[PDB]
This record gives C-alpha cells, structure tokens and sequence, in this order.
C-alpha cells in the first residue's frame, strides 16, 4: 500500500482534504493547513530524529522551547502554546546575545507565548544567576536590537525552583523585555524563588507600551544572600501595573522587597494588592536611565493599591550624573489604603507613607523633586511603631502637595536629627489632611511634626488635631538651625487648650517678616486700676511678633471682663482693652490664639 | 480495506501523520495528537456507544459537561470549552459532595471552561433550589477540600431560565467557587433569574486571588418569594471584582438586591456600574465568618463605581458570635458617583452614601468599625427623597472619616429618633465635604445634621453651606439624650445671616469644658450711658459657654459704634467695649459669631 | 484507488475518524468536526473554484472576510480568526447597508473577530472616505437593526495607510459598531492615518454595555484637510474606555484632536495616557442625539487618566433643538494627572483642565450643566502659557465643584473680556484647592480668578495662595457689569501682605445684603487725642460694608497701640478702639483683613 505509506507519513495530513462545515464556498484546504493555524511546544519537543520527548524534572526543555521561537520569528510571527497538564523544566543556559544577561529563553519580536502550563526552573540554576526569558539580543544592551509585540499570557505558572543566590552580586529575573515596545505579561504566575526582579520592561528609557496586568507574584525572595529586589521594575515610558498581587512570606522580604519601581515618564501602578513587602513603589529619575527617554519623569501615577508594608509605600527620588540632572515631576499618588503591618519599633526600615530618599550613595542635595499630590488615601501604622510618618523628608525637596488625607501613625512630618539637613520648598499640608490617634499618649518627647531641616520656603503646615494627644512634646518644632521664610504655619485649637506647646521656633523663626503664623498659648495679664475700659497687658515680653491674639478662654469673674482681642508694642508685651465694672488691679491667666499676619 | 477500515474508526486520526508546516526540525506527530491539544463539550456530549447528541430544550447537558470535566481532572487540567452558536441546556441536579449544596455541575481543579455559547436551565429547576457550578467537594463546607486555579471566561451566556423561587428558604447561586484559591470568572454575562447569588467566592475566609471582571448580570430577582440577593459574594481575602456591570429591573429589587458584598480582608469593588438595585456594597466582618481568615476584616475598598440605588450605597458592619468578634478597619470609599433613583419618598428602605447598619438581629451594641475613609464621592438624591442621607449611623461606630465630598441630599447625618442609641467615637466631617442645595426649601421641622446618639466623643463636624436653606430647623442639632465631649462642631457663617437656630444644642453641650464650638447667632445688647469707651451687655445671660464672639453686622449709625468683639462674664451675658461719639444708652440687635475654644 | 480519491477529496476528513485521546467514553468524531470548532479567514480567503488565495498589497481580501462573517453568522455565530504572520489588505467598498456608511465590512451579530494579524488599507481608499468596519444594517442610522455581540480583539493591527484625506466633509472610521448592544474592541492597534474616527459605539443613545480596552490610537490625524477628530466616540449608555493608549505627533493633531468623547448617560474613561492631542474628553448631551437613551447625560466619570494635551483637558456642555433640551449633571473628574505640553502662548486652543463650552454655533445660554465634582487632579501648564487656566467658563454654568485639586497655571477661573457673558450659579472653589507658583511673576495686569460673566448666584471662591505673586493685579477681580449676589468669596492673607489689590468689586458688589467676603487691605487710621481707651478712625470712607476688621500688623510703637478689631460707622469709616498710654493724636498706616458677614 503505497497510500498507506504516504498517509501514515509525516506528509500524510497534507493527503487529507477538508473544506470547512463542508460550505462549497469554502477553501479546499488538506488537513496539514488548518492544523499550522496553531503551534505549541509539542511541534518542537523531539529528538533529532523527530521523536517526541515527553517534559519531565530529568528533560531539559530549553533548545526546544527555542526552536520553537526561532522557528515561528522566521515566519513573520504568532504564538506559541505551553501546553496545560504538564512542567516543562528548563536546565541550562541559552547563548549568543543572552549570555551577557545570564540567559536561559530568547524571546523574538511578533512571538507570543500562551503559557497554560508549568514552567519550572532544574537544580542546574542553584546558587547561579538566571534571567528566564531575555529579549536582548546583545550581550551590551546598548548594541541591542529591539524586541516589538511579544505578549506572555494564560493561566500558567513559572516557578523558579526555590533555589537561594549563590553571591549577592548574581541577578535574577523572569522577565527582561529588554528595549521593548508594545511587550506585556497577563494573567502569569510567578512563584517560589530567590531573585532580584520578576519582570523588567525597558531599558534606560528604551521602549513603550509595556505593561503586566493580573499577574501574581508569589515569594520570591528567600534568602539573606539576596542583596536587592523588586518585583516589576518600570524602564520604558508609556508602560505600566495594573491589577496585580504580590506576596511574600520571608523575614528578608519585609528589609528588602519592593513590589514596583517607576523609572520613565507617563508610567503607573495602579489597582494592586501588596503584603509581606518591606516597600510599595519607588518613584525616581536616576540620571543614569536618561538615555532613551530623556532626563524627566514626569506623569507618574501611583493610584487605587492596597498594602500591608513593614518600610515605605511610596519613596521618591531623582540624581546626577558627570553629564545628566535627573528630575522627577508631575506625580500623583491618590487613592491607596497602606498600612505597616505589625512589628516592633525599629524591626525594619523606618515606615513611612511618601519618604524623600537620599540617592545611592547617601547625597541629599541632588534630588529634583516637585509638583507631587498626594490626595485621597489612608495609612495606618500600629500604636507601638514609633518609627512611622506620614512623609520621612529625608533629602532636598522642590515640592509636594497634601490634601484630603488620613494619616494615622507616630509623625507627620519627620526628618531624623543629626543625619540630613534637606532644603524644603514648596512643601504643602493642606488642612483637610486629617490626623488619626491610634499613637495619642504614645508621644512623649516627641514632635508630630519635626521639621529637621536646613531650610523651608514657600511651604504650607495647616496642623488640625481630631482628638487630644497631650503627651506631645509638640505639635510643630523647628529647631534653630532650620531657616524658615516665606510660609504659613497654623495650629487649630480644637483639642490643645492643656497643651504647655503647640508650635515651637527653637530660634524664634516666626519673627520673620514673610512668616504668616497662629497657634495657642497660655498668657498671662495684669491689668491698671483704671474703672471702666482699662488696658491689660502681658507679664512676659515674648509677643513682638504678634500682630493680634484673642481669647479662647471664658470669664469667670462678674466686675470685670479682660479683652476680646489683644494687639502687641514695642516691647514684645500684648495689650489690650477689657472692662472694669468696678475699679482695681485684675491678673489672669488665659488661653489665646495668637496671631501673626493671619 | 483493511486500511479504509482503520482510517474511517475512532483510531484513524492516529494513523495519519503531521509535521508542523513540513519543518524537518518538528516533531513527527499524529493528527490525533495535535487534535487533543483541545478539547470541547463536543467530546463528551454522546450517547453510551459513543455517537453525538445534539443539544437542545428536550436534552439535559448535565452528565457529558460532567464527563468532561471529570476527565480533564484525571489528566492533570486544561481549558473545555462549550461551543458557540449552540445552547446548552442542564436539567437535573448533580451528585455525591455537591447534594448539599443543590449543585447541578461540579467543578475540579485546573479544569477551566471556555464558555463561548449559551447554558440554559432547564424547567425541571422551577421552583427549586439550584447552584449551576459549586467547587466544594463535600456537602459540609468545613469538609470539602479546595479548588484551584479554576477560570471560567469567554463571551457566552449562563441563563437561569427566568423561573421563580419556590420558597423563600431556598438558595439559588451561579457559581460557588468554594474554598477556593486562584478561581475567577471573565468575560460572562449571567442573567433572567429569581436567585440569592450569581457567584461567591471562598467559604468563611477560606480561598485566596478570586476575581470576577468584565462580567454582566441582567435581570436576576423577579419574585416577592426572594428573601434576599447579593450578585457577588467575596468570602475569602485577596479577592475582588473588577469592571463589572450589574442591573435589574423588577421591583423587588429595588427593596432586596445589593450588587457586591466583601466579607473579608485585603478585598475589593471597582469601576463597576450598577442600576436598578437597592444597595451598592456590603462591607462587613462576621464574626462567624471568620475561620480562614481571621476576625479583622481591613484592606477593603470601594472605587471608583457608578450607581443609581433605591436604598444604601455602602453599608458598614460588624458583630460577634458566643466565641469571636468581628472586627471591621482600614477602609476606603473613593471616586463613586451614586444617586438615589427616582422614587417617592420612604417607597425604599432609607437613601444612603454610607450606612452603619446594627446585625441581622438589630443589635447596635456589637459592632467594631474605625478607620473608614470616605472621600472624593459624589451622592444626589431628588428633593422629594426625604429619606436621603450621606450617612445613616445606626449603630455604634468607633470611626468614619469624610474628606472632600460632594453630598447633596435630604440628611448630611442622620439617625431616626426613638429607634437606635448609637455610642459614636472619632466620627470626622471634614469642613470640605460640600453641601449641595437640591433640598433647599424642603427641609421644614428637619435638623441637616441630627445627632440622635447616646453620645458623641471625639468628633469633628464642620457645617459649610453653600446655598440658603432658610426651611430647616437647624444645621445641626443634638437632643438633650445626647452626651458630647472632646468634639469640635463649626457653623460657617455663609449663607447663615437669616437663620433663628444654627446650631442647638438641647441639653446645653456644648458648655463641656471640653467642647469646641463656633456657630452663628443674633443678640440684643445695650450699652452703658459713658460718653467714650463704653461698654456693651447682651440682654439675655445665655452665654456663659462663650470664650470670644464677634460682629457679623453692619454698624448703620454715625455717632456710636458697637464692639467688634465680646467677651462674657460670670453671669452669662457677652460684654464687649464699643464706642459712644455722644453720650447716651444704646440698643442693637447684632448678628454674632459665638465662639467657645476656637 | 476510490478511498485514495475520497481522502484526497475536501471530504477527506470526514473520513477519518478520531476521539479525544482515544477515551473510549468519547465521542465517535470525524476530524473534520474537530477542525470545524475554530474558523479563520483562510476557509473563506479563495477564488471561485476554491483554491487558496495569498494575501498580499496586490489582493483585495474585502469579499473572502465578509463571505467569512456572512457564514458564521448564518450558523448562529462563533469567532473568525484574521490570522498572524500576514497582511490582510483592503481595497473596495462594501455593498447594501453599510454603503450609506462608506463602509467596507459589515459586522455581524455574534460574530467576533479575533485579530492576530494586521488589516491595512489599500491605495484605493487614497483621499476618499471609508469607516473599515460598520455594524448597522441600513444606510439610515434610524432604519437599521441592531448589532448585539460583536467583539473585535486580539493582538494585531488596523493600519489606515497613511492616506491623507480628501476634502473636510469626508468621514473616516475604524469600527462603527452601530446600534450595539455587548460590543467591544479589546488589545487592537490603530494607527497611521487621517480619520475622524478610530471607534464609534451606539447611534444616538441606542446600545448598550459597549467596551474600548486596552487599544492603541497611534498616529490618527496628519493633514490640515482633516476638518476634527475624537478617537473614540460614545454614544451609547453604560459604555466606556478603559486602560487605552493615545498618542498623536502631527502639528494638526495639538489643533484638532481629542482622545474620547462621552455623550450618554452611565459611560466612563478611565485609566488611559494620551500624548500629542489637543483634548482629553468632550462629556455633553447633545439635545441632537437624545433619541435612545433620554435627554439626561448623568453618571459620566473621567478618572485616573495621564495626559499631555495642548488644548482642554474635560470639555463640558448641552444643547438644544426645537424639540428637546439637552442636560449634563453627575459627572466626577478625578485622579487625573495632566499638563499643558511645552508650547508659546497661543499657539494652540486655550489651555484649560476644564472647559464650559458654547454650542456648536457659538451659544452660551443655551446649556444645563450641574451636579460636577472635579477633584484629587493635577494639572500643570508651563510658565510661558498665559492661555492656561484651571476652568474657562464660557458658557452659562449651573453648577461645578472643585475640591483638593493642585492647579498650576496662569488662570484659576477665566473667561475672556468681550466675548461671552455667562450666568454663573453653584461654582464651588472650595479653599482646599491648592494655588501653584509657576506663574508667579508672570501675571502682570492679570486677575487670578478673573470673573468675566454676565451673573454670579450661589457661588464659593475661596481663594489659597502657596506662595507670593506679588505680579498679579488682583487674587480676584468682578467687572461692574458682573452682578454677584448670594455669594462667599474669601481671600486667605498668606502671601499677601504686599498687595494692593488681593478683591476688586468694581461695581461695589461685595456691598450686596447676601455676599460674605473677607479679604485684606491696607487702611489708615488716625485716633483722637484722648489718653487712655481712644478711638482710631479710618481716613478714608469705603468701608460702609465691612461688618468686622482684624490687624494683621505688629505695633512698632510703646506708648500707644491702635485696635486690634474695628468696626464700621455710617458714613463708610471704620473705627475701634486702641489705648494711649500717654495722650496725643496717632497716625498709622496699618494691614487689615476686612470682614463682611464672615
Ligand atoms: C533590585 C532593584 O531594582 N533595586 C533598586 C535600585 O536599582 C539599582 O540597583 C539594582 C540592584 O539589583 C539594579 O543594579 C544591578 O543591575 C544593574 C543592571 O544589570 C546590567 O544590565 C542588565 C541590562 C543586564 O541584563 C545585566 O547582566 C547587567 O549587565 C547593574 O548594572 C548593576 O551593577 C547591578 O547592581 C538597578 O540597575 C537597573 O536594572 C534595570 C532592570 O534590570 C535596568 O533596566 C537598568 O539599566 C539598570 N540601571 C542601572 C543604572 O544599572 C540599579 O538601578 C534603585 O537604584 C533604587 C532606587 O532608589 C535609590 O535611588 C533613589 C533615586 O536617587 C533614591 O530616592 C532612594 O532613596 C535610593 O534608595 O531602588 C532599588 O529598589
Ligand atoms: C443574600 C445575601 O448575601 N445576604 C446578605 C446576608 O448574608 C446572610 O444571609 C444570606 C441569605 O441568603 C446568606 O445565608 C443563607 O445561606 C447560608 C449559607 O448556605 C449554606 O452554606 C453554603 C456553603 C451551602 O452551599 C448551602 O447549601 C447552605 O448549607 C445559610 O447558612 C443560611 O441559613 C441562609 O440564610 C449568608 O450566608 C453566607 O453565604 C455565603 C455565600 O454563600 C457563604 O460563603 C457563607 O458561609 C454564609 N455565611 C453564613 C454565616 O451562613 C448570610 O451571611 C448578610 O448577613 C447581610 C450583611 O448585612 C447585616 O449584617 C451586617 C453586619 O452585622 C450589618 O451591618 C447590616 O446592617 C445587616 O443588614 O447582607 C445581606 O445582603
Ligand atoms: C469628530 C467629532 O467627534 N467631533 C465632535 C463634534 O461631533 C459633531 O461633529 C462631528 C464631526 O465629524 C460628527 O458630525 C459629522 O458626522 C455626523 C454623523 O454621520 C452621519 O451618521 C453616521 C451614522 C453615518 O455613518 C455617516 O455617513 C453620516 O450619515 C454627520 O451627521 C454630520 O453632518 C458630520 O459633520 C458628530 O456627529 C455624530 O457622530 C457620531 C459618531 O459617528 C454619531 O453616533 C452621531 O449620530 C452623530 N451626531 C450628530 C448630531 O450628527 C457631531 O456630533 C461634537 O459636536 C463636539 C462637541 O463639542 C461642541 O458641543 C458641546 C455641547 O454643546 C460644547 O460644549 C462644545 O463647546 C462644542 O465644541 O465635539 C467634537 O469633538
Ligand atoms: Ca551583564
Ligand atoms: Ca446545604
Ligand atoms: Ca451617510
Ligand atoms: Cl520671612
Ligand atoms: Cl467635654
Ligand atoms: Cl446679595
Ligand atoms: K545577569
Ligand atoms: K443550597
Ligand atoms: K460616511
């Protein structure tokens, strides 16, 4: 039977003909065509001799994965299939220009991959570096060609066989699209690793429209050799995270993880879900990424996460090159809900909702940070967690604007004493901002707002209590060596009237002739004997920067009445006009706001 | 033909051979192969000798999806799919682990349904409980064991054949995941059903990464026999629905019918639309609920929806059991655009952006809510909803924050006198929140803010009008049965010149040494004779309380002026010193700005 | 050899039998069954005798992708596949229904196209009109039937081919869905074309659930011949845009383009980045198109977009006809972050984050626009643009609320002198809106809030400054042909001590019984020579309306002080009383905030 041979073949399906749902319209096609529509990894898994070799943890399905690739780049692209039901192990490196990224799958342009099943990483990667898929194709990514429409998706999984770094200086990573245009990862798991990012879009500004939407990532930091790690780090504009969750579990993680680092222009995080992290997202311009997208990111969205952190959701930064300014602009952070997750004081990097983070190498005056919102979110910290703020300011700030938040946590405001002396300017706390009291009676000796800085100008620090925290050293404290010009700085009595301080100018900075200030004190005034409207005046001569004050206390006394309002002399005494119904001598001691140019 | 005859049996396609697109380098397969790289509804849907059925209203599906699904499971998973342009009925109950829970289909791990065509259920469900597909796998839920990784998606249809409940008792449901981890629903559009449920995620905080998104559900309560219905159920953490689209149109639901609740932490409700229902979101802690999650419910968020309701957009909750306690915090309510529908007036249970509601037994005593951020909504109910409030506080609350809100009808708060006593801590209404003027003019005999608690403590309620509301009783009033201490409460002036009652305080609160209070009223005062400083007394000694008041009038006479500021004195009558150009007794009633703290 | 002939045959694979993984409880198959479960162009893609025809720039694929949809819609429906790794090219009109539409394909109902290749036009489309895809039935939008599920997706390409068109009045689309009910357009690539149009979803109202996700609009306007472009057009309820990419580079583009436009009620854009266009979203009722869904646009949300823009980012309206009147209220804007791209001044359309836009034909009194909440935004315009504002209102306006946004631009609230005259009501400038500084120095004979309208009603501008512009004429500024009454307008002192002007009434307006102003001045006051309590009058007579004034200076002298508060007389003087410790006539020049009813 010469038919049966031919049909029995490798051709044989190209003997079979098929015209579909049998249309006399239709296309007279063999078999062979319509079964070329799809490809998957089955139609590459064979030996030499074109037998199929079944997946297993003693095969190495690497070459064949890359046959696959290479094979469907050659015809102008589509996907290929990683069939469900079955672990497809990989067990070396790749070559050629993957090398240099330690390398195990080339990915090609217009190549897609429907991952369904199980990709799982052999006992050859431990203590090695790896990158599982590499879209590079130079070892020099300078020298790289660029990877255009390559989608990963489906429901399966890649592993990376838990195995903890060998050096800390090795990288790991799932993916690096590497300058990547139009490249995305959807619906993906990655688990059960030891590795420095999951996946990585861009290089130094290099790409576009890069995005991973529903993805999880799931403990992928295990060991103490592991030096660094975030989950997606952002290097191309007009990319993204949405929709995604991250969870780690190790001790390690909770000192150095961050779920997503936003490093180009019109880039965002949005709509995730976070725990067991030491960090949500950095926000930066490192100088050194300035190549392909120039030395501004601006546009940069952090909205609508969910989190439990043990260090800082949000850290936001830009540097300096010998030739490049990095600077960082136009960000909006709105919308979260972030807490620190249970730990003791000082168990983990200092928690904090925004932190101004110094650059790698600890300078804090070469950061360019400004027009940043932060609107419309809640943060929490547990009462014991001394080291929790609002914002830690740590480094030269150019702006940032607060409104309508919930802060519950120890500081406001904080920048460590003795450490860095940042410039601030531009530094907005908008009244709406309102302040919790899970740490009322915890803050003793301390100041809700710290402002340890060389300097503020142009800054705005609306204080509004929504309970009593009369253990408070403060509610503002600006030591001397901090300049302040230029700014309004106002204290609302609602809950200080047992407060010994509520604002404090360590070297009597609200002075200033460009210093708009008011805040309560207790004062005492003497009076003249004089019936009938009779002045009273301070015992103290601290006033000369009072342009009024009135009383926020009653009058418990019949025959006369002290002043409403007070205005201020020469001599830094207050005065005022009240009532003597009776003649004589009256003193009191009252609560006043006092006032300056507000 | 010895051939023909193998070629044309079940084993033909195992006898002609392929090779991808010819390529020397792929592997030799059989058609056979590369045709049970899927597989369909159509592989199972047979008679017992193996020849097709065709599917029909006169066919029950049921046992061949089975099959299926039975089948795949044994082979370590994939994805069936259930063919377009066909409809696919199911007819009788499922057996063995999920009788207990009425189940016609059960699912099975690694097992997803493509479902591109339509299942319908048949007349034998009139008027009987059903779950269409149920991923517990034992009667008793804390006996069943998990399903994972289990996504249903595709453009079709589950249709729930429009028939009534029987008895109020029964329970009806799409699908129940179960205890369940990593399951999801895409893409699907359930509807025309009398049902408690469409689908529930995770059983008692068991389950983990559910997800229901880009699914519509149209028309599922149309009989007064449903007791009940929440569309989505989300009972385990890590869990949420996203981008969905839920509407009815039968009275019924209008008093029953809820679109989404989330019953355990780290959950959430976005970008989702909803019309024709009586509430938005559940957000709650059950203390009997808590097994696999614990007895916190926090991470809970509500965004950016767009709803027309009958009743109660949000509603807030927890409770106990003899053995735990619910606890509900760490909660955000951002970026919803809501409005009561058009109805009559108390035709619906009572309009509400946010409800703090007792448990199912009406205890107000038992409930743990804080740390509620609701923020940058906008709420509209028509003028005749008399029965409109931004907040409904029903029972005990340890904590609500409103920031930057747009809320325009009937009640800012409110609670019905004669009914709860609510103990309200830390309740924040941030002089931000704008209130609207459709309800002008209607508010005779009504308190804009009614404050029908057993006490207040630790609470901000800053009243800014935007428009006269010359109708009502009052901006705020608390009943002499309402204890308040360590609370700021503010009426703006604005559009407030014509009002008898600002603010009212009936058992005289706001004298607490630990009240902070400013509110606007008119006074008569007269001065003394004195040609000069002169002082000024209010008539009437009801100001005891106040610290500072001062003028809010015009002063329209040239040979005196009135003080522009006031103090008070021990028998409760304001004093202040004006100004007598020419001797003589003055008399003028003065609209004043009392302030007592602030 | 007959079998030889039959297998060889297009009915081959009826012949050859097959079950699902030889599981002898599956169905007895033919493979051609089994391959007749998916669908692509290539089963249609031939010439008359059936043989296959290659795609390429010199065939015209037209009749083989609508002989495809006819087919399948003919069976009920299922999904065609325009297969990967080739370009399908376009080359003729359709005929029938669409030919009233210049359509080429016409959908079909339950026939989804799942686009993993590219579509491009042919040379025969050069300089005429064509919308590619077109889902009505009948050249007469109002005679059509419906399109109900139809779903476009998949990884690939529409590529209008650059052409330029031909005269302004020509129209071009992508995807006209029609009258659509469940359509959607998901992971699609538009671009390199002169269009009108990329997506249209609905016909005046009629549609429903109708969804644009995850496409890219690249390169969609490149000639001056282009008469207006918005790249999606909703006209349909319960509809959106969402997670979408648009980017423009053409000069015509910053002139007249805008990325999506939203003209029914419950309909949404959210999540998107657009670059290079001159508009963000257009979200009005037009009375015109009031047919399908009512004469209300209510729930309309634009959040959480990323935008560089020339022009106006949100551009609010309604309109009429003879026979209905068009309404706009419920809408929120929030979350976004967008900036005016580097540009002169007047280069481009008037900058704005919002615009109140005329009619098409220039009206302004012809609009019903309330109920909006714009908040949590960030919008930036550079310096130089002194065509910048936060809202142009042009058009009557009855109602817009602005909370904790950050504008930073030249204008808060502007309209041009000389041209409209707007009745104004219910415009909320709420205080927590924070006032940038890159326009300080610039403003020269500027008003920030320049209050060009015929009428302001029920209005709150309450102006906060974050720094000095000590350039601008005046913080806020109301024409004598202004009427204002009803009204709060308040200007905060931080930064203003060195202004001349902070309110301009220069109609005296702020004398009305209803307005509540507060704003500072620098008043001098002389004082009688009587020792002990005196009283200072003002110099001048223009305060007739101030109900209250407070000092905002410090007294420089020891043996007097002036008042700290004053009120008026009724010759216009302010006056209060200070205390001269030694007699003697005192003269000062002193910075007040004047109060009126506030
Ligand atoms: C883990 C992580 O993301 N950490 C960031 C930190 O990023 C920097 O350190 C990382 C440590 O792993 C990365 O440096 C390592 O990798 C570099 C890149 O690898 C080479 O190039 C790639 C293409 C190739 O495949 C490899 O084989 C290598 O040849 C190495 O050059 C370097 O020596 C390693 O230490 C990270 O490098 C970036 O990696 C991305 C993603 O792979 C690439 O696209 C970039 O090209 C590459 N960039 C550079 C300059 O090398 C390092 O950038 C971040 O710096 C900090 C940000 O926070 C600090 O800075 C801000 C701004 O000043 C401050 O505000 C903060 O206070 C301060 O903490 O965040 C960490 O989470
Ligand atoms: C319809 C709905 O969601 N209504 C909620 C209401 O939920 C409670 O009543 C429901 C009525 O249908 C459910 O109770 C019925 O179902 C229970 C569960 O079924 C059994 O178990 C399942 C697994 C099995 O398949 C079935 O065969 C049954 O054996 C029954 O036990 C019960 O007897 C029925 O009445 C709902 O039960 C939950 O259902 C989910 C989803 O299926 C399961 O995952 C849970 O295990 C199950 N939980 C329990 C405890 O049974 C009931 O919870 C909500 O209670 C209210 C919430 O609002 C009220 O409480 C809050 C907090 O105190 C207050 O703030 C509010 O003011 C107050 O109104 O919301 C309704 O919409
Ligand atoms: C490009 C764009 O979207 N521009 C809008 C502008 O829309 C109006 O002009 C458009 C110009 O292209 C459209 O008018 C053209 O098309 C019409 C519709 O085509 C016919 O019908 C379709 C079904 C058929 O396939 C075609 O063959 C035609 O027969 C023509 O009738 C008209 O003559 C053309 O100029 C647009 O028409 C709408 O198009 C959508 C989408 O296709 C259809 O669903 C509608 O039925 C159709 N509607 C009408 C009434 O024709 C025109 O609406 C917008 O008007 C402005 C909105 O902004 C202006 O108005 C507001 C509110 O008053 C103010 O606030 C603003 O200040 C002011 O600028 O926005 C532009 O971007
Ligand atoms: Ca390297
Ligand atoms: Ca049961
Ligand atoms: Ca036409
Ligand atoms: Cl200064
Ligand atoms: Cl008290
Ligand atoms: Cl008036
Ligand atoms: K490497
Ligand atoms: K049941
Ligand atoms: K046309």
């Amino acid at each position: 039977d010469q038919f049966r041979a031919i049909i029995e073949s490798p051709e044989g399906a190209g003997h079979v003909g098929y015209q579909y749902r049998r249309n006399t319209g239709s296309t007279m096609r063999m078999v062979s065509d319509v079964l070329d529509e799809r490809v998957s990894l089955w139609d590459f898994h064979c030996d030499p001799s074109g037998n199929v070799i079944q997946p297993g943890p003693n095969v190495d399905s690497r070459q064949y994965l890359q046959a696959a690739i290479d094979y469907v780049s050659s015809n102008g692209g589509g996907t290929i299939t990683i069939p469900a039901g079955y672990t497809w192990y990989l067990g070396s490196y790749g070559v050629g220009g993957i090398a240099g990224h330690s390398g195990i799958i080339q990915l090609r342009s217009n190549v897609n991959l429907n991952i369904e099943g199980r990709i799982h990483l052999s006992p050859f990667f431990d203590l090695k570096p790896f990158q599982v898929f590499v879209g590079f194709d130079n070892g020099d990514p300078a020298s790289s060609g660029n990877l255009e429409n390559c989608h990963i998706y489906g429901h399966g999984v890649v592993d990376f066989g838990g195995y903890e770094f060998g050096a800390s200086s090795q990288l790991r990573n799932g993916v690096a699209f590497g300058r990547s245009y139009n490249c995305s990862v959807t619906g993906i798991t990655f688990q059960n690793g030891d590795v420095t990012w999951a996946i990585t879009l861009g290089w130094n500004g290099y790409g576009s429209n890069c995005y991973v939407r529903k993805c999880r990532f799931i403990n992928l930091v295990n060991s103490s050799v592991n030096a660094d790690h975030s989950t997606v780090y952002v290097n191309c504009p007009y990319s993204g995270v949405e929709s995604c969750y991250f969870s780690m579990s190790s001790s390690f993680a909770r000192n150095i993880a961050c779920s997503v680092e936003l490093h180009q222009h019109d880039t965002f995080y949005r709509g995730s879900t976070v725990n067991g992290y030491c960090r949500g997202a950095y926000v930066v311009m490192h100088a050194a990424e300035a190549a392909g997208a120039g030395s501004y990111a601006y546009n940069m969205q952090v909205e609508n996460n969910i989190a439990v952190i043990y260090g800082q959701f949000v850290i936001l930064g830009s540097d300096v090159t010998a030739t490049v300014s990095g600077h960082l602009n136009d960000v909006i952070v709105s919308g979260n809900i972030v807490s620190i997750g249970e730990r003791a004081a000082f168990s983990a990097p200092f928690g904090a909702f925004i932190d101004i983070g110094p650059d790698n190498s600890g300078a804090s005056n070469v950061q360019d940070i400004q027009r940043v919102l932060v609107t419309g979110n809640s943060f929490y910290a547990p009462a014991n967690i001394t080291d929790s703020a609002a914002i830690t300011l740590r480094a030269n700030l150019n702006g940032c604007t607060f409104i309508a938040n919930n802060f519950d946590c120890r500081y406001m405001v904080y920048n460590a004493p003795g450490t860095t002396s940042p410039v601030v300017q531009n530094l907005v706390w908008d009244k709406s901002n309102v302040i919790g009291g899970t740490h009322a009676n915890q803050r003793a000796g301390q100041n809700l707002f710290d402002m340890q800085f060389a300097s503020v100008v142009n800054s705005t620090i609306e204080v509004q209590l929504s309970c009593e925290d009369l253990s408070m050293f403060s509610c503002i404290l600006f030591p001397a060596s901090c300049q302040l010009s230029y700014s309004k700085i106002t204290v609302d009595s609602a809950w200080t009237k047992s407060m010994s301080n509520t604002a404090v100018f360590e070297g009597n900075q609200q002075a200033g002739a460009n210093v708009y200030v008011s805040y309560p004190a207790t004062v005492n005034l003497t009076s003249y004997n004089t019936q009938g409207a009779v002045p009273f005046f301070s015992t103290d001569t601290n006033y000369a920067w009072v342009t009024s004050a009135y009383s926020l206390s009653i009058n418990e006394n019949l025959d006369f009445s002290p002043p409403a309002t007070y205005t201020n002399k020469a001599n830094g005494q207050l005065v005022g006009v009240g009532y003597n119904e009776i003649g004589g001598v009256r003193s009191v001691s009252v609560r006043l706001m006092l006032q300056r140019q507000v």
